[PDB]
């Protein structure tokens, strides 16, 4: 089996890292936990057993077959260099590899087979992006994609712990305390690093991430770039809009597509029932269809309210809703770790194609 | 000055209409509230002067000038008619009379020269159906428009006051007594006229009304609709999805179109700060772009994170919000009776069709 690190084991991203390779099929012969110096000589379970925390240095890794990030790009850009270097595979959380040519974008089910040449480094795809893509590969597969508009019902879990707690103060001292939602204070959302913050209880934010150069933001161009690298082609037309609501979690989107040929709804819905990873939630009859608060726990993604357009001949609308915490973020992480083991991917990188920082 | 009855005028629909009427500058002599025989005999408040709750009959409506109606479709499928036989001129507030030929579907802003000519009664169309169109019209008469494709996250009050209510319930079991959202109880949403109940607390439903044929509700295809008619236009494509999302009050949507022709975005921009009824809320160096939160208690409709699609080159992406409560609903209605008075057109009709 394995030496498995996992790099930001403190903390609630780290927790949900800890929970999903917990109940892995990744045969496992040794844990090790990294995290900051304060938290170095701290103790987190992994199953049945105390784990003493190690701090993430340059020369941690020796002896690591596998790492799961799940900090921030800081840690990302600083350490995973040194883990390949070190003979390590990195499934990597963050954005800050997501780009890198010399990096495959994966999820599981739909790019597996860009597995296959990795230099070291594998990167998890943002959460929105996701799920998305589990919906859609199997439209895409027997019928083509030629554009997406997508806009999104984003939950706040997605910000971190620190808007999860905003979001149920805020909600409190509305019902509780009677405050105005005008008169809340907001320190997080919509976005923690950018300069002001808005309530979100009672509201709806249309600001995921912060602005880039054109008014679209980076969330809105994460789903636009990492569509186009998952599905290996740059002609699929992508356009997002990114809102954040008060859901504490899972993400649901609503989504726009046109296909290469005309697509029987009846033969997409039987299509994405097939398809691993994702569940039919459509029967309008009953008043079936994907819901956020029935998602969260589960590693599925849900598709509903599939429906030809009016008036496109090609075009079909669509109801996307999975959990972001699980398949959103570290059961993605965690399927990539068993598809790489899956395929025999384990395995020390000749050559360094990620510089050393430091 | 004009005799204005409100029917319907006790409950919460009947209640933010008032509200409007006290602020109109509209010449009023006398105001009537009419309402059911078991609100009939008590008082209601109208600016400071109490006012005494009539009984909705056939023969009620003598020597009223403009009926604004706020109760359910079944109050106007029979008192309207009776209205418009007395001379009133009737302004609805359901579905009922909005797909009649013989019926204007107004705007003021968009479609003023429909009630031109009006048969006695003209209909206030649908909440989330109104902010679009006060959005979009500024874009329409400059580069056209080819298709719309929106996506709404709407307020629970849309629904009326017993959904409010249940959502504050829900939320507070969730945050005071610990009960996972899975396991809320509910009686109204997504719909009081449909066989099963959701929670909404902490969730976002993709059904607001009920499901037509076509695997659209009726909400969806109501902004199909009433976007043709009241722009006059069988051509434009417009497909909706509207979600129900935990908001109390003010709709929100994300509005794609495609124009004729295509438009500068800086243009785009400076017509519809221009464009009367709306605010152009757009700076996101700033951050600056329409919500939810802010729209409460105003009559404008506000419009930002406008931007040029991607790939497609007429291809326009932007954020709408507004009170559903004022402008997609009481002052839409209120706004048309003005509308009426500015035009001419408070008379009684000769012709029933009713």
């Amino acid at each position: 089996g394995y030496t498995v690190a996992v790099v930001g084991a403190t903390g609630a991203v780290g927790a949900q890292m800890i929970k999903m390779l917990e109940e892995s099929t990744l045969p496992i012969d040794k844990i090790r936990y990294l995290a900051s110096a304060r938290s170095a000589g701290k103790s987190l379970k992994f199953k049945d057993q105390d784990i003493t925390i190690e701090e993430t240095t340059e020369t941690a890794f020796e002896g690591v077959d596998i790492a799961l990030f799940s900090a921030g790009s800081s840690t990302s850009a600083k350490y995973a260099p040194y883990a390949v270097k070190a003979g390590v595979v990195v499934v990597d959380n963050t954005s800050y590899f997501r780009q890198n040519p010399d990096v495959p974008l994966v999820v599981p089910e739909v790019n597996a087979h860009a597995l296959d040449a990795h230099n070291g480094i594998i990167a998890c795809p943002n959460c929105s992006t996701i799920q998305m893509m589990v919906a859609l590969e199997p439209v895409r597969q027997k019928w083509g994609l030629d554009r997406i508009i997508v806009s999104t019902y984003q939950a706040v879990s997605g910000a971190g712990m620190g808007a999860i707690l905003e979001t149920q103060r805020e909600l409190r001292e509305v019902l509780n305390d009677g405050v105005k939602p005008c008169d809340l204070h907001a320190e997080i959302l919509p976005s923690g690093g950018d300069k002001k913050h808005y309530p979100i209880a009672f509201n709806a934010l249309p600001q995921i991430d912060v602005f880039t150069d054109n008014d679209y933001t980076y969330e809105e161009m994460k789903m636009t770039k990492e569509t186009k690298k998952i599905m290996e082609d740059d002609s699929i037309a992508v356009s997002a809009t990114c809102v954040r609501i008060p859901v504490l979690s899972a993400h649901s989107e609503s989504v726009y597509i046109e296909t290469k040929e005309v697509a029987p709804i009846e033969e997409v819905k039987a299509a994405i029932a097939a398809f691993p990873g994702a569940v039919l939630e459509d029967d309008v009859a009953h008043q079936i269809y994907p819901q956020a608060i029935n998602a969260v726990g589960s590693r599925d993604t849900f598709v509903g309210r599939i429906r030809k357009d009016l008036d496109a001949e090609k075009g079909i609308h669509m109801w996307v809703v999975s959990d972001n915490l699980l398949k959103g973020a570290a059961w993605n992480s965690v399927q990539i770790a068993e598809t790489l083991h899956e395929r025999g991917l384990v395995r020390p990188t000749a050559e360094l194609k990620f510089e050393l920082k430091l």
